[PDB]
């Protein structure tokens, strides 16, 4: 169901996001994800989400800080004057 | 690390291990899991079906059994809850 991955912690969720690929409960993840303010940038391929309000937005982009999860330190970080470009959303 | 050792599964929070445990029922990775929860002083209750944890030093200690207080985490809930004057018998653990 799509309520149970809305309770997992988000280090769960990530857990099943980078290693169940191609399965149900990826699909889903993703989304409990989303729904968490949490977006997924296609080419660090990386999960991010405002850590306060961004300083600049346009169109095309925003600029400010955020939290990311690196699934190569199997950590949650923290990223400042960062410009996550849409044309990397999905 | 490798995702087919124990020291992978170690990097992981318990609730992750849980999840591992039962909804990847049968693999490889749900026994490492149980490992990686073994050294954390987890122990699974066999009737139950439930992860068990030692919340304080133990009342009673005798060959069958002990008695005390627990944190154990209900997987029908989904949640850590806890138990007192709880008797954990030994014959429902894995390995004595």
């Amino acid at each position: 169901t799509v309520e149970f991955y809305q309770r997992l912690s988000t280090e769960t969720l990530f857990f099943i996001f980078y290693y169940l690929e191609g399965t149900k409960a990826q699909y889903l993840a993703a989304k409990a994800l989303k729904k968490q303010s949490w977006r997924f940038h296609t080419k660090y391929m990386m999960w991010f989400q405002r850590h306060e309000e961004p300083k600049t937005i346009t169109d095309e982009f925003e600029q400010g800080t955020y939290i990311y999860f690196d699934y190569e330190k199997w950590g949650q970080r923290k990223k400042e004057g960062f410009t996550f470009e849409y044309r990397y959303l999905e």
